[PDB]
């Protein structure tokens, strides 16, 4: 792998069947990496593979429900064999949202969002650890959110899971430093995805969304690839001194207050 | 309650038999509030109740294991009955620490700490919400940790629970603002509690603690009364405009880097 590329590096991207995860598979696939992604739908993944492999991308995928502990274990074994026990990149992107007020959450909502958004990321990280070390140049990137540092409507529990993940990111950077593993987080602002799409279907969430874009310096939504570009850089051998950092690609929304 | 006192206010402080929590009961009550506390050791509570009552503090205590959804409800009912359905202050202080590296955490472990550290506080706040509202001047104060924002050894997961709490603190201040409730967090540094006394029994950890103390401006351990002091003020009517804050009572710990 070169200073500004991932030629040869292997990688696992959770939830790459849509949006940002998809933007990330393509970004790394295009920079030389061999990718392996997953989602809860085979037919969807297959349509993704058809598109990816048509551009010369070295990609492979398989159905997996990250909300299930036992499955995540199976996923790690398969990917491991696939990459011959050597994984350079782990992009913990899969995440879901449940728009409700704090007090309106059912044990079902809370347990689901926490297993998928945090548990799963924490869990996979640990499962991938021995392979990242053996790679001798591992990188773990967590996809956070601006919502894990600042309050947003209906995202209290969702931010709670992203705020947990960021502390995890920070601590792991220090525990795995000796294992050659750099650990970083990337907090997206508002990026145009299927998740954001289903969202604006609601007249309230749409009004709430335009508030966000207005509070931006760029005042527009990001593109799955503007986000993916930051994730890719963090994986190059060029980002060698960068670890334990949480970086936001929000078009300036984190720096705002009265604009 | 005057601008600088708590006379007439009612409050619940989880985990008041020892440490910071014991310290908080004494401070709020000393300031005229009517407290109710809990812990998993009845005999200890009884020694405390005898201590506090001896000096005239108005306080009640029941046994409850916060790691249990049912027991928590049980507690909210009594408390509410005890205080006639009006709760002014809720202080989510209970917490445990399990010093293992993120990858060495077992499920029982992750479940235990996540359950006590973040779940119960979240759950207890919601359950309390109705009487906090009825009181007409509700205050919720989550006891976080410096480890909730920065890497500390063996506290990767613990820190994740505080990072989740911290985000929830911010959001709740906004969701419950119209209910006339203020929500903040108080992140301790190194306070001399029984948890610490226990922690430094291990040589390696004794070394780790000293690392921190040498890392704070005031180069010393704070006292429970010193953490209680910051919690009693956010509850004072004098602190009416403070909401959504995470304040650190750490002797300078959070401002250091090269000292
Ligand atoms: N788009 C935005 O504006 C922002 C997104 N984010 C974060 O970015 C990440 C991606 O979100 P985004 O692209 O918007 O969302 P999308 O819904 O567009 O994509 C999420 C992807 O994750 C996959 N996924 C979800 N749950 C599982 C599961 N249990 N098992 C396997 N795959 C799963 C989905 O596949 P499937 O549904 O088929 O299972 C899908 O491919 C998340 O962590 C989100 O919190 C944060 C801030 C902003
Ligand atoms: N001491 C320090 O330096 C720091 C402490 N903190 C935070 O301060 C808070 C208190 O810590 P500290 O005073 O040091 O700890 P202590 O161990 O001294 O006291 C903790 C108290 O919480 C109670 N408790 C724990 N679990 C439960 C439970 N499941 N149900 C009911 N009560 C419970 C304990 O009682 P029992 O065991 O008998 O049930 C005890 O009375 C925590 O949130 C901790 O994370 C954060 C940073 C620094
Ligand atoms: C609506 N909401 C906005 C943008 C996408 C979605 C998740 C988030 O973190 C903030
Ligand atoms: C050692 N470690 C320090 C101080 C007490 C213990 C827990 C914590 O949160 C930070």
């Amino acid at each position: 792998a070169g200073r500004w590329n991932l030629e040869g590096c292997t990688a696992l991207v959770t939830g790459g069947s849509r949006g940002i995860g998809y933007g990330i598979v393509e970004e790394l696939a295009s920079l030389g990496a061999s990718v392996y992604t997953c989602s809860r739908n085979q037919k969807e993944l297959n349509d993704c593979l058809t598109q990816w492999r048509s551009k010369g991308f070295k990609v492979e995928a398989s159905v997996c429900d990250l909300s299930s502990r036992s499955e995540r274990q199976e996923l790690m074994n398969t990917v491991a064999n696939h990459f011959h026990g050597k994984l350079n990149i782990l992009v913990n992107n899969a995440g879901i949202v449940i728009y409700k007020e704090a007090k309106d959450y059912t044990v079902e909502d809370y347990s689901l969002i926490m297993s998928i958004n945090f548990e799963a990321a924490y869990h996979l990280s640990v499962l991938a650890h021995p392979f990242l070390k053996a790679s001798e140049r591992g990188n773990v990137v967590f996809i956070s959110s601006v919502s894990g540092a600042l309050a947003v409507p209906y995202e209290a529990v969702y931010g709670a899971t992203k705020g947990a993940m960021d502390q995890l990111t920070r601590c792991l950077a220090f525990e795995w430093a000796k294992d050659n593993i750099r650990v970083n987080g990337v907090g997206p602002g508002v990026i145009a995805t299927s998740l954001v799409e289903m969202t604006i279907q609601d007249p309230e969430q749409k009004e709430n969304l335009n508030k966000l874009i207005d509070r931006c310096a760029l005042r527009r939504m990001g593109e799955p690839k503007e986000l993916a570009a930051m994730v890719a850089f963090l994986c190059f051998p060029a980002a060698s001194y960068v670890t334990g950092q949480i970086i936001y690609v929000d078009g300036g929304l984190m720096a705002n207050c009265g604009f």
